[PDB]
């Protein structure tokens, strides 16, 4: 018996919850970790000659692609079915939620004053202009930011926020939430958005111990209500092992296995916060209740607008 896995987690390899699933099943896990991007161009190119069985994505705009791309097939499972929360699986069954991370605010309480954030909506404040820095809009986790927005205020809306926040930018936008982090913490911009689990990771040594001292200094502000976004994972539409694949599912989403692949990455399980001290310390949060479909929906418009109103 064995199932092929092709995981877009390439963070630190899963390689210690699938021996685990081994170990417990008999079942051979053969995996790969790579870019999810990578993952997506294989699978249509392979199509019924792909060996893969079980596809792992990263973030809502990733998991949209894939759907659009046919590349998972729908699947019964009770266990999944009455374990996943409804609002981050798919409704039609094709891919299932895993881990949960959130986007949130990050400031540098020297160049800003904190006490005047609270929500994504207060960094239009025109007090913070020059001081706002943000990573570029090719990002995955910023487009389903905008979607988030789109999926609870409107188009309309929602641009009026873009303007607002855009205006308040003067630093050449970033290429990854790491180095947004290192320019929040030195201080040469007062305030980002970046993903929870990158400050995490820096606080803990993970990236040596400039980076850690420069986690230090940020203060990390959990939107109320908090947007969520995820990785899932779905069997893929020609699965030669369909049986296996759905075992390995069943086991990612249980609470042995979602806290196995959320205390690798700093994320947070799917059905219980973390337990990790780091993360714990960032504080309790309310999820907003828009559905990771509904982030994939507005994906598109989402990239629109940025481009619209400069966000590059
Ligand atoms: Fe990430």
């Amino acid at each position: 018996k064995e199932v092929k896995v092709y995981s877009g987690r390439h963070y630190n390899t899963d390689k210690e919850v699938y021996q685990k699933f081994q170990e417990q099943t008999g079942i051979k896990v053969r995996y790969i970790e790579t870019d999810g991007k990578a993952i997506i161009e294989r699978l249509k190119r392979e199509g019924k000659n792909s060996q893969a069985d079980l596809v792992i994505l990263v973030d809502a705009a990733i998991i949209e692609n894939a759907s659009k791309a046919n590349l998972f097939q729908k699947i019964n499972s009770n266990f999944l079915e009455n374990s996943v929360p409804n609002n981050l699986r798919d409704p039609r069954n094709k891919w299932f939620g895993l881990t949960r991370r959130l986007r949130v605010i990050i400031s540098n309480p020297d160049i800003v004053d904190i006490t005047k954030i609270k929500n994504f909506e207060d960094l239009t404040n025109p007090s913070f202009k020059g001081k706002v820095c943000l990573r570029n809009r090719k990002s995955p986790y910023n487009q389903s930011l905008v979607s988030n927005q789109i999926a609870k205020k409107g188009v309309g809306q929602t641009k009026i926020w873009l303007k607002g926040l855009i205006s308040n930018v003067s630093t050449p936008y970033f290429s990854g939430d790491s180095s947004l982090i290192r320019a929040v913490g030195l201080g040469t911009c007062g305030i980002g958005i970046v993903n929870h689990y990158y400050v995490a990771r820096m606080l803990d040594g993970v990236k040596g111990p400039r980076d850690a001292s420069l986690a230090e200094k940020i203060k990390l502000i959990i939107p109320n209500p908090a947007h969520v976004n995820i990785t899932a994972g779905g069997v893929y539409k020609y699965a030669e092992n369909k049986t296996e694949a759905i075992k390995l599912l069943e086991y990612l989403a249980s609470s042995e296995g979602s806290q196995g692949l959320a205390n690798k990455t700093y994320e947070h399980p799917l059905k219980e916060s973390s337990q990790n001290r780091i993360v714990s310390k960032f504080g309790d949060f309310t999820p907003d209740n828009v559905t990771i479909k509904e982030l994939g929906k507005f994906n598109s418009k989402a990239i629109e607008i940025m481009k619209e109103v400069g966000w590059n």
